């Protein structure tokens, strides 16, 4: 009831009534409420935020302050006692490729980003949080538990800064704190093009009217494009090897270079766009740059939606797919297309799917070079291994023929992430992605596990044995009740991820509910969904149905043997076929001649 229209937004945004393209910012999608789904607004609250003080202070902020009559355990302790494991044998997913992991991260990055508010120019509390571990305002450091190895080697904390929040971006008053989504809620390739007109154009090739995306001129991949460098300094991709002096790449999403396989997939995504703007030229040489760009962008956005919705989600959601995501019925303007705050946690299930190492594979899909396989941690913010060691193709082969990690209740998150995560301002390959996830739940005012079980029409355990029966695991359940002392207090990230996988999928009931709703809402709520009548011609929509990730690979690399189904486990040379066995993206229906 308070501040019904609050915010310090992207202000002067008006709308074209019959514009055939999405805005960059995702604005003007919904007509009755054109800011719905747009970047740089609040994340949607499916449930009222729960803060220590009901307003903004995170649970665990204040010693003496309990949640339902109990102290919440330290995030790094939940990490250590529950999330970690030593043995990487037996952890691989026998029927999911490493690409399965990778698409997840892509899709996710297109949907949401809640950037930390550090927001200082020449600032003392930057290094002050890291150095001295002094909690305060936006500094909310992850403290070590007693007898934690990182005490011996790193200090007293890992640093952590609270997420951005709307309206008063510096202080706060009388409505609960709400974190920002810096990207568009729609599945619109915002990670290739940007979610700011400012970025969107700094990414374009405006030097020649072919509507191409700007490429790299310093370096090449057998005459294939690289994303341009991001010439901002301090660059972390330079920080990881000062000798190579190779910076991070520049993409529509800022996180592209966090790891080499993410960078890799961003590169396939750039080329597909350029490849598409070239073909449109040949068939429509009368069209200008802008339209070529837009029609390419339009084509790529559909491509991501099909792949995600036809190929990705059925094998994440499995049995719960149809329940939550009925086949398409058309655009409904009453659907909230906004990504919700809990989804930015639910989708972090992908964290448990990341394995310990990355391989590079030659044309016989054999260990490319002597150091073919590398540990994941040496590949954070590492572009130098792409430009100075083989291109994209060997890695794109790694994605096809190696396996995602399997989630496992006794082996959750690998140490490459749980202990050896590199973050940009800091220095050591020494952080804990699991600790962070949990600190973030609290920072974001997340309701606890039972609220969400409640929300999803599932039983709400109150006892050890109850939890045992739901998790189908005595020991896990025990360690959790020992830490959290009531399921009501269990952080949703751990809680949802602890539940056994549903038949034919890769998440448990609760997550499939959360994920399920969200994806349903983003498709049903999108005036520009590829299948929404009048978005494409029926002719255009029949060429669209035949895209594949395999074909994306074939059209954009020099790989000539691919699986038919890229997300399932594929073994070479058995499950591999020559590229010409594979449907293409016919673009005949896009030719629009003068008469
Ligand atoms: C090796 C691969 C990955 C690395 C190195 C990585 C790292 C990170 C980091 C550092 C964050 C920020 C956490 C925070 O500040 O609170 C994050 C957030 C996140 N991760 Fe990952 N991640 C990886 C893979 C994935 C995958 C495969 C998925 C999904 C399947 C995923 C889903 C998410 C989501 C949804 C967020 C929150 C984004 C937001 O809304 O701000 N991540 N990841
Ligand atoms: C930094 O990157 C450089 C490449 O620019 C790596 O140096 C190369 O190492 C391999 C291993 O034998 C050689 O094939 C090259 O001849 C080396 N080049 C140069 C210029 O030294 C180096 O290993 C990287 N170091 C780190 C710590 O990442
Ligand atoms: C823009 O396109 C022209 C014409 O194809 C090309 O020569 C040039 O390298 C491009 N510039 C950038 C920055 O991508
Ligand atoms: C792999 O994944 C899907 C998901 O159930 C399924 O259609 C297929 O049977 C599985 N393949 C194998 C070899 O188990
Ligand atoms: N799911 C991701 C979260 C964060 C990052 C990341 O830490 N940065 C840092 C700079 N750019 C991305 C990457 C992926
Ligand atoms: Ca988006």
């Amino acid at each position: 009831s308070w501040e019904v229209g609050c915010g310090a937004p992207v202000p002067l945004v008006t709308c074209d009534e019959q514009s055939p393209y999405r805005t960059i910012t995702g604005d003007c999608n919904n007509r009755r409420s054109p800011a719905l789904g747009a970047a740089n607004r609040a994340l949607a609250r499916w449930l009222p935020a729960e803060y220590e003080d009901g307003l903004a202070v995170p649970f665990g902020w204040t010693q003496r302050k309990t949640r339902n009559g109990f102290r919440v355990p330290l995030a790094r302790e939940v990490s250590n006692k529950i999330v970690g494991y030593l043995d990487e044998e037996g952890v691989l997913d026998q029927n999911r490729s490493l690409l399965f992991m990778q698409w997840g991260q892509i899709v996710d990055h297109d949907l949401d980003f809640a950037p930390e508010t550090e927001l200082g120019s020449s600032e003392h509390s930057k290094v002050q949080c890291e150095e001295y571990c002094v909690q305060g305002d936006e500094c909310f450091p992850i403290m070590f538990p007693k007898n934690d190895p990182k005490l011996k080697t790193q200090g007293k904390c890992m640093p952590f800064f609270r997420a951005g929040f709307v309206c008063p971006t510096p202080p706060y008053q009388s409505l609960a704190r709400d974190q920002i989504n810096a990207v568009t809620s729609f599945l619109d390739a915002s990670l290739v093009y940007g979610s700011e007109p400012s970025l969107a154009s700094r990414l374009r090739n405006l030097s020649s009217p072919l509507g191409l995306m700007a490429v790299n001129q310093e370096a090449w991949d057998h005459g294939l494009a690289y994303p341009p460098f991001n010439n901002v300094k301090p660059s972390p991709c330079e920080f990881i090897n000062t000798t190579a002096h190779v910076p991070c790449f520049q993409a529509g999403d800022s996180r592209a270079s966090e790891q080499i396989l993410l960078a890799t997939v961003h590169t396939l995504l750039l080329r597909e766009h350029n490849r598409l703007a070239r073909e449109l030229k040949r068939l429509n040489p009368h069209w200008d740059g802008e339209m070529l760009y837009q029609e390419a962008r339009k084509i790529l956005g559909a491509f991501i939606q099909i792949i995600t919705f036809r190929d990705y989600l059925p094998i994440v959601l499995g049995s719960e797919m149809q329940k939550w995501i009925p086949p398409y019925q058309g655009y409904n303007n009453s659907v909230d297309p906004r990504i919700s705050n809990v989804f930015t946690f639910a989708f972090r299930f992908g964290h448990m799917e990341v394995p310990s190492t990355v391989s590079r594979l030659d044309e016989n899909y054999q260990p490319w070079g002597p150091e073919a396989e590398l540990p994941l941690h040496t590949l954070f913010f590492n572009t130098w291994r792409i430009i100075k060691d083989g291109g994209i193709d060997p890695l794109v082969r790694g994605l096809l023929a190696k396996n995602s990690k399997l989630m496992n209740q006794n082996k959750m998150v690998t140490s490459e992430l749980r202990n050896k995560l590199f973050q940009p301002t800091h220095k050591v390959h020494g952080f804990d992605l699991a600790a962070i996830n949990l600190q973030r739940c609290r920072d974001h005012g997340m309701p606890g596990y039972n609220s969400w079980r409640g929300f999803c029409g599932l039983s709400q355990p109150k006892t050890l044995k109850g939890l045992q029966a739901v998790l189908k695991n005595k020991v896990l359940a025990k360690k959790l009740l020992d830490l959290y002392k009531t399921p009501d207090n269990i952080d949703i990230w751990i809680g949802g991820n602890a539940e056994p996988m549903v038949e034919r999928g890769r998440v448990g009931p609760l997550l499939a509910c959360l994920l399920g709703r969200q994806f349903q809402q983003i498709r049903d709520g999108d005036r520009f969904w590829w299948e929404n009548p009048g978005v494409f011609t029926e002719k255009q929509r029949d060429s669209l149905q035949k895209v594949s990730f395999s074909r994306l690979i074939c059209d954009n690399t020099h790989i000539t043997k691919v699986p038919l189904h890229a997300f399932q486990a594929n073994n070479y040379p058995h499950d591999f076929v020559d590229c010409s066995a594979v449907d293409k993206l016919d673009l005949s229906p896009w030719a629009s001649r003068e008469n």
